[PDB]
C-alpha cells in the first residue's frame, strides 16, 4: 500500500488553496477534526493504532516525521506539505516524530474522540493484526 | 462572542497544545468539508460573499487574519489569532479575509460540499438578498 494522498491544490496571487471533502477526496465520513501546535520538547507521540478508527494526517505548517505500520509494512514518510495527506486506515499503528518548532499538525477523523479504540501495546497491536490475518 | 465566536477547550501538556472540534458537538453543524488557505501573499482580500445554505467555522491555525462578518445589518471585524477560537459564518452572512500574516495558515470547517451555485458575490444582491429574507 501506498498511503499518501496528493491533495488538488489552488494557486494564485493571493496564496494557495486545499479543499477536503468526506468521501471525496477521502475514504472516510469527518466527524471530527483536530490538531497540534505550539509543540515542544523532543518527545514523539502516536505510538497507537485503532480498531475502528479511520483518520487523514496533514501537516499544515512546519514539518513532521511520520512512521506508519500496517503490520506487514513499516513506512516512514517526512510530511512537509499541506497539500499531502496521510492516511491512517484501521490497524495502523503510527507515531509522529520531530515536529517542527512552528509545525501544525491535523488530523481528519471518521469518528469522535474514543480512548477505548486505542491500542497501545505494539505488541498487542501485532497480536490484534494476525488474529485479523485470521 | 455570543453567538459568532467561539471557544473550543483546548489542552497543554508538555508536548504543546492540541485543539479538537466534533461535529455537531462543539460546533452547530455535522462537517462536510474542510478546506485551508495557506502560502500567502500580497495585498488583496479574499471572501467577499455570502451563502445561502453553507455554514461554517474558521479557524486560523497559524498566524493571524483579520475577517469582517456581515449579517446586513450590522458588521463585526475580529482578529483571528489563536487556534483555540473558532468563527462562526452563518447562512446570510457576508465575509471578508484580511491581513493575512506571512506565516497564516486558515481553517475552515463547512457544512457542505463546495458548490458555485450557493455563492453570493454581489454585495447588493447580498442586501437585496438579505432585504428580502426580512419581508418572509
Ligand atoms: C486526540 C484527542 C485528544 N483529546 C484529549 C485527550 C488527552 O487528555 C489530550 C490529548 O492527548 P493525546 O495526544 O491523546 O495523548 P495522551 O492520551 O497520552 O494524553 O486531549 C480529546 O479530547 N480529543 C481528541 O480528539
Ligand atoms: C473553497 C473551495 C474552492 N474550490 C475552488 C473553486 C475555485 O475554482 C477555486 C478558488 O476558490 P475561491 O477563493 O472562492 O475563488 P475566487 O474567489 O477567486 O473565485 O477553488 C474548490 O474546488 N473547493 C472548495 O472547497
Amino acid at each position: 500500500e501506498n498511503k499518501v494522498i496528493n491533495f488538488k491544490k489552488i494557486i494564485d496571487s493571493r496564496g494557495s488553496l486545499v479543499a477536503i471533502e468526506e468521501n471525496k477526496n477521502i475514504p472516510f465520513s469527518i466527524k471530527r477534526v483536530y490538531y497540534i501546535f505550539d509543540t515542544k520538547g523532543e518527545e514523539p507521540r502516536g505510538f497507537n493504532a485503532h480498531k475502528k478508527l479511520e483518520q487523514v494526517l496533514v501537516c499544515l505548517n512546519g514539518s513532521c516525521r511520520v512512521i506508519l505500520d500496517d503490520g506487514n509494512i513499516i513506512q516512514e514518510i517526512t510530511l512537509d506539505s499541506p497539500a499531502v495527506g496521510l492516511y491512517v486506515g484501521p490497524a495502523v499503528w503510527h507515531e509522529m516524530h520531530d515536529f517542527s518548532s512552528d509545525c501544525v499538525m491535523m488530523v481528519l477523523a471518521s469518528d469522535y474522540y474514543d480512548e477505548t479504540d486505542y491500542i497501545r501495546q505494539y505488541d498487542n497491536f501485532k497480536k490484534y493484526i494476525a488474529k485479523i490475518n485470521l
